[PDB]
DNA sequence: CGGCATACG
DNA sequence: CGTA
DNA sequence: GCCG
């Protein structure tokens, strides 16, 4: 009754097993901090299965037969059901390693490998890093300067104001080009920690060279606090944008992506997420259908041909999957 | 046991 | 290495 | 950590 891949089942944004899923996602995150990608995936998948259930798990009996629940994930759920807390999860939560790796990897420009190296060098706090700035990249310096603002979520209200300023720059850069909101806000989130926009043009080829033109226009409007070509071909830009606030402003992470209209359904699918949904969809494609999926296309390696898609609905049909709207992709 | 998504900056 |  |  519960399929094994997250892309085979609807997963809504809010659900009936929030506490259980949050505990499993702590263990997934801790596995990632140790480089244990397989265990991270299992705990993420187990959490996602709970998100897809139609009602709360109340007894360990109800996990029998669910995919991705074995002895370890079942023991976590059993302790939460019996005692309201899981000793392993709480030990992770309070550990110095978990807390510091979480703080460091939240910095824009810092991943697990960098965070782990700093941890081993004895660093523990953001002010430790600020006192050692020669050990920081341009990107990391921006991430650290803006960390407080970037730690506070954006509202959907804020997103609509940002989309209008992006649309203005895009319209000057290339009349007729369009801007589509992707990411978590397209999945229905009311708030979130960055904003993602996908840009295209209805005439294939007209989007070539577009993103530099858009970024220079936003930069001239004074709206870009950081981007990687500020000193200046590219198709993805990971920026920090000035967002107006009552009497002031705040820094917000914004990603801009350009795709040709022939690739737009694939890019829309990929950039809408969730991350686990897309990993599961690509795994399903390759392992169950023998087709290779990415954010540009869907390749048949036996015929050496790419599928044409005019919509996300086309892509789900190609893969033999029931269509899921973005709000049911919250694996 | 092997496998675990797949790109771009 | 970072980013999504 | 779990699946096939
Ligand atoms: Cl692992
Ligand atoms: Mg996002
Ligand atoms: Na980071
Ligand atoms: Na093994």
């Amino acid at each position: 009754w519960m399929p094994a891949y997250a892309c085979q089942r609807p997963t809504p944004l809010t659900h009936h097993n929030t506490g259980l899923s949050e505990a499993l996602e702590i263990l997934a995150e801790a596995a990632g901090f140790e480089g244990s990608e397989g265990r991270l995936l299992t705990f993420c998948r187990a959490a996602s299965v709970l998100k897809a259930l139609p009602s709360p798990v109340t007894t360990l009996s109800q996990l029998q037969g669910l995919p991705h629940f074995g002895e370890h994930s079942s023991r976590v759920v059993q302790e939460l059901l019996e005692h309201g807390v899981c000793e392993e999860v709480e030990r992770v939560r309070r550990s110095e390693r978990y807390q510091t790796m979480k703080l460091f990897t939240q910095i824009f420009g810092v991943g697990v490998k960098t965070a782990d190296r700093w941890y081993r060098e004895g660093l523990r706090t953001l002010d430790d890093l600020r006192e050692q700035p020669q050990k920081l990249t341009q990107q990391q310096k921006a991430g650290l300067q803006h960390h407080q603002d970037l730690s506070t979520p954006v509202l959907r209200s804020d997103v609509d104001a940002l989309q209008q300023v992006v649309e203005e720059a895009v319209g000057q850069a290339l009349p007729g080009a369009t801007v589509t909101l992707t990411g978590g806000f397209r999945r229905g989130k009311l708030q979130g920690h960055d904003v993602d926009f996908l840009i295209t043009h209805p005439k294939e080829g007209q989007e070539a060279g577009l993103l530099p033109r858009v970024m220079c226009r936003l930069q001239d409007q004074g709206l870009i606090l950081y981007h990687q070509h500020q000193h200046s071909a590219f198709e993805r830009s990971f920026c920090i944008f000035r967002l107006p606030q009552p009497g002031s402003w705040k820094a917000v992470r914004v990603d801009l992506v350009v795709a040709p209209v022939s690739q737009f359904p694939f890019a829309l699918l990929g950039w809408t997420g969730s991350k686990l949904f897309q990993r599961e969809l690509r795994r399903f494609s390759r392992k169950e259908k023998g087709l290779w999926l990415n954010s540009h296309g869907l390749f048949d390696p036996e015929q050496k041909t790419f599928f044409q898609a005019a919509s996300e609905e086309d892509i789900f049909r190609h893969l033999g999957l029931e269509y899921l709207p973005p709000e049911q992709r919250n694996a």
